[PDB]
């Protein structure tokens, strides 16, 4: 069915996490496969299981701790989430992005998101870092939107736009900062394209994506990027090039959950220290 | 779900207006976005509010009046859709359908159907008029159609043909109109493509689009479109171009309702005389 | 709703079919349109209609018989779908794709999926037999994907790979028996899209599918295809080129289901003769 949250369901949910925590962080992080391991610089920290928080679906997805964490990090309250929902769990978008709009409920202004992807820009490699700059959402192409059915103008307007969704300043001090970690290979830049999945890729449908101008795709990410600049949050994030999808066809190889998580400990301590140090960027 | 309207429903609400109107429209016009003065040149006019029709859904968006209108249009009797239903506001295909169906069993024979759009094609400009010659359906790539389940036979075939949606005599009368008008633009013409929407596009998603070779990019139009022909309806139309697509990253500028209700309003004059023209065109 | 299938339910309905045949195939044919005569080759064939098998869909479109048929197809014991489900009859893809974890677990372990589709490749001819090498699930980029929901790890992996879905080693042997059966024309290959359906393509669309990469396009298989390699069932399959889709605007034609069905009859001896000859070289 179209959204069934009402706006006092997504009330109901703030108010609970505000009378449980003393902390008030204005960034909220959205850790994706692999990237759970952000939680640990934080200090001051705070867990609440999704199963506690009232409306809150479950992350069932392996990799996905399923924690919502409240802390310090490098000087800056935030809330992460350790762990994310998609679709291909049986989720519908409104669902899928009901911690974004409860965050906004919360007095968050910047939504970090972060995921793990398969590159299909050919300049990419695997550990590769790459900076969302914009994105197709695909499953949006067929109306399958987080925003579809009555608009909530107490959240935002009923056509928002999008070619503006990723930050132009956090994204050039996230530049900087790059350059301030004297990291070797460059800070790789480009746009992300979702799925639906649970299935990885033939060689068809990646030749088809790169070609529609992608430079890595996913199945997850893009609704709460959605949902988050209709409430008017400053949105900004990357994904982590877990894996380069097979670009021919019988090339020996095919993607897997095992390595994509296995890149994701390799690069954990590269993008965990790049998140930290971010979190000095973002404003106010 | 799949199509709830069984056959009677659609009988119910016709005979429901043909009780109610001794006007027998053999032409039906849906108004999109900022189109709604269309009506204004109706005489002998009669108006049903969508909520008085039995079966009727609802228009909820801004600049969609939500009104059936008959009347005399350039000495043609015409029913006009004062406003129209779109996937974006919840509602399946089968229900912002529902009107086309309910047309057909009225005795009408010509849709012509309008909406707002967005230009994709770099050479149209603000304020241009787009006569739709082909679509691109990609809610329909993905299954959403407003034909999926059991075919009602008594409407039309199992497995309708598309390539011969739009009329091409109307199209031809179409541009000898718009000659007679002594119009300084020509009279633009293309391909319309539809996504689900509300949101607005991505950069990387017009890029996208235009590559697949549209020439305009609207959330509405198709699947009416697509029922009319299943059901033997003769279609034309036009996209009243009513802003340029971002087509580069951070190119000063955002899409929005307000600028498309504005723009509808300077061209309505101009679509406004050209519709009730082709009145003398439409056979019959 | 998504999966509403248990395991048991999978269970209870393989168990109902031991328990009423005493075959045990350990490939399973799924004939689509037009090739319902791929049974008449069957000895020793058992007939059991959809409606008897307990969970079975119906087979609602024209050409699709509607019957699971045991038989032995070349010394080789065999179960044959006579007709199969689509989308656009209104069927999730977890009811489309019911009979092939049931085929699963039944025993069998090869899986041969056949369609009827439109030639996209313009070097395609009608009556041409495409081996299907890869495709594109058009449906999967929004999320409609019969894996979607929780996944039953006693049928597969959460994140099963796709770009070895069709057997290279059954390609190879397709090859080499279509060699020996002395035919005129060369055995055609290449990339299948599937979309929902049911009306046929705009010109728009089939350039847009063309561009894709796409040699062949219909509104089946893929999904059966996404169950079996999940599961873990060897694929193979082709597509009978029984139209070439309108590529250009208005050239005197549109696609019908008739010619697709009359078409269908011209090379069933050819496909017929071909699967039969291939239970040779499926391995076991």
């Amino acid at each position: 069915m179209a959204n069934g949250y009402t706006y006092e369901d997504y009330q109901d949910t703030a108010k609970w996490l505000l009378s449980h925590t003393e902390q008030r962080p204005q960034v909220a992080v959205i850790c994706g496969s692999g990237l759970g391991g952000l939680v640990n610089k934080l200090t001051q920290a705070q867990t609440f299981d999704y199963s506690e928080i009232p409306n809150f679906p479950e992350s069932t997805v392996p990799g996905h701790a399923g924690r919502l964490v409240f802390g310090i990090l490098n000087g800056r309250a935030c809330v992460m989430m350790q762990g994310r929902f998609h679709m291909y769990e049986g989720y519908p978008f409104w669902k899928v992005t009901f911690p974004v709009r409860v965050f906004r409920l919360l007095g968050v202004e910047t939504l970090v998101v972060t995921n793990a992807a398969g590159g299909l820009n050919p300049n990419f490699e695997v550990g590769d870092i790459m900076l969302i700059r914009d994105h197709i959402n695909l499953p949006g192409f067929s109306g399958e939107n987080p925003l579809r059915g009555p608009n909530e103008e107490r959240f935002g307007v009923r056509f928002p736009a999008m070619s503006d969704a990723y930050d132009r300043d956090m994204r050039q001090k996230a530049h900087s900062t790059w350059k301030q970690m004297g990291e070797q290979r460059e800070l790789q830049e480009g746009t992300y394209v979702m799925l639906g999945g649970p299935n990885f890729e033939t060689v068809a449908e990646c030749r088809l994506l790169r070609n529609l101008g992608a430079d890595a795709v996913g199945m997850s990410t893009v609704p709460e990027v959605i949902v988050a600049r209709h409430c008017g949050l400053r949105v900004f994030g990357f994904s982590l090039i877990t894996n380069k999808v097979i670009m021919d066809t019988e090339s020996q190889g095919k993607a897997n959950h095992e390595e994509v998580l296995e890149a994701g400990k390799q690069a954990a301590q590269k993008l965990e220290q790049f998140v930290s140090l971010l979190m000095a960027s973002i404003p106010v």
